[PDB]
């Protein structure tokens, strides 16, 4: 469960948020393949509630109707389709697996749901899976109302419904084969992993029991006995009785002290400077690196939403954001993912974004496809932050330098930093209000190297800013502190 089953050299997954399933098969094949992503988080592809106050919200997709892959992204045979593609191009599919509830118990019943499909919150009736009363905790709950209230308490964190939502019967072993069942559907259509949503709100041994149902990969992708590639959504900052280790024995886990910590320093807040980031990774208190799935952002805390606060760093802060995932890109320590998101008339009202529920780019309801502008950016409000030329190239930075150790470290005391990963790549930062100029060792062999933050090699030249390297490893770097990309990053690919 802990490797990722991505091709060799290719070290990160985007998540390509709320995309329809045929814009992401032509992603994989016009772009993620040749840049060198190693695969793709999708949003739940499991039938949902179709939700019309307010409209169409993000976070409808996580109120499940059943197990049919029918949603705003696309049927099943897009879905099969978009896996098929994109395996074929060395490219992977993880799905974000919603498992610990349906919807929320004062849905109204009907057929208001992305297939159409019949069920009834009220009875607890979802005869599309099928899940009846028996299939809930509503009598394993020992809360007043029902729902989880107080969080220093694991049991209810676990026994009792999220805002809410239905909270499956995981203890059971049909509800566990019906759950398998679907994942293992996904299994042989070529998925290679899971983000399992909610995670903290199931018991480690449930999800185990889960996981003990599953299928090995598909067979004409992935070597004889692969395992599902799994990460945990736990957000544990600390101070909770529920730790990430709690779920270490089914595989990799989100660590959300990454971004908040990150977003702080990068921010310069807290009286958090760079040249901290020295010890980065355990020495910050975080999980060990071989279980940790990390992030500047996700989904949730680019809007506020789960943790976060307001220390998260996103495509809004476009100059800083670029910054972090820099960092985090170029660093060893976790298994990184990036964020690729849609643009919604955020807007604040007392400090709180009311449109923070706000759903994809729409027409009446209908997700807009990912149109691609001249320039390789997105148009109909996706952000398309993984085709942004500073992370883009940066997904290719941890590509080259993979295996490499942590090396070549310089600060300047505050926020000038460097760094280099072993002989292959070299990055430099300069977030001080004054310039960054300054001769550094970068452990790379001599030679002319194009920056790829600011540009790119094109066969014997660059489009950006030029390195040079001399004999003894040693280059100059200039920096002002007014760069609208700040920091520079060169590699051995990036050679002429
Ligand atoms: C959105 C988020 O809510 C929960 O998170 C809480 C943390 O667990 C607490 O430690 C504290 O920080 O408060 C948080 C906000 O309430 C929950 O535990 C998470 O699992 C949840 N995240 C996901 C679950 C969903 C339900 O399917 C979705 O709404 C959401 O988009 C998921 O990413
Ligand atoms: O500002 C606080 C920091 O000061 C010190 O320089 C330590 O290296 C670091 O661990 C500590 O957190
Ligand atoms: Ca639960
Ligand atoms: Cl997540």
């Amino acid at each position: 469960q802990y490797s990722s089953n991505t091709q060799q050299g290719r070290t990160s997954i985007v998540h390509l948020f709320e995309w329809r399933w045929v814009d992401i098969a032509l992603e994989c094949e016009r772009y993620l393949a040749p840049k060198g992503f190693g695969g793709v988080q999708v949003s739940p592809p499991n039938e949902n509630v179709a939700i019309h106050n307010p409209f169409r919200p993000a976070w409808e997709r996580y109120q499940p109707v059943s197990y049919k892959l029918c949603t705003r992204s696309g049927n099943e045979d897009e879905f099969r389709n978009m896996v098929t593609r994109c395996n074929n191009v060395g490219v992977r599919i993880y799905v974000d697996a919603v498992i610990n509830h349906m919807c929320g118990n004062a849905v109204s019943a009907g057929t208001s749901s992305t297939c159409g499909s019949y069920f009834n919150p009220g009875s607890r009736d979802f005869p599309a899976v099928p899940y009846s009363g028996w299939d809930f905790n509503d009598g394993k709950c020992k809360t007043g109302s029902g729902d989880i209230e107080n969080y220093n308490d694991a049991t209810q964190v676990r026994d009792c419904r999220l805002s809410g939502l239905l909270d499956l019967a995981l203890g059971k072993d049909y509800v566990r084969s019906k759950i398998a069942e679907y994942m293992n559907h996904l299994i042989d259509i070529g998925v290679a992993g899971f983000r399992i949503d909610a995670s903290k709100h199931m018991w480690p041994g449930d999800i185990k029991a889960i996981l003990d149902k599953l299928h090995n990969l598909n067979s004409n992708w992935f070597p004889e006995g692969s395992k599902p590639f799994i990460y945990q959504e736990v957000i544990d900052l600390g101070g909770e009785p529920i730790k990430s280790s709690d779920y270490f024995g089914n595989g990799r886990v989100t660590e959300f002290k990454y971004g908040a910590k990150l977003g702080t320093v990068i921010r310069k807040w807290n009286g958090e400077k760079m040249s901290y980031l020295k010890n980065w990774g355990e020495g910050w208190g975080f999980m060990p690196s071989d279980r940790a799935l990390v992030f500047v952002d996700n989904h949730d805390n680019q809007r506020g939403h789960g943790a976060g606060g307001a220390s998260i760093l996103t495509f809004w802060d476009a100059r800083l954001y670029k910054m972090a995932v820099g960092f985090m890109l170029a660093h060893p320590y976790g298994f990184t993912r990036v964020m690729s998101s849609y643009r919604w008339p955020r807007y604040f009202e007392n400090g709180k974004d009311v449109n923070d529920w706000v759903g994809p780019p729409n027409d009446n309801g209908v997700t807009k496809e990912v149109t691609i502008n001249p320039d390789t950016t997105c148009g109909n409000d996706w952000v398309c932050e993984h085709r942004w030329r500073q992370i883009r190239n940066m997904v290719n930075f941890r590509n080259v330098v993979d295996g490499q150790p942590f090396t070549n470290w310089y600060d300047n005391g505050s926020n000038q930093v460097a760094f280099g990963r072993g002989n292959r790549g070299f990055i430099v930062f300069n977030n001080d209000d004054w310039t960054f100029s300054l001769t550094l060792q970068t452990g790379l062999p001599a030679g002319t190297y194009c920056d790829v933050i600011s540009g790119d090699k094109i066969n014997g030249n660059c489009t950006g800013i030029k390195i040079y390297v001399s004999d003894d490893g040693k280059a100059h770097f200039s920096i002002s502190n007014s760069a609208e990309d700040p920091f520079i990053a060169i590699h051995a690919e990036s050679k002429l």
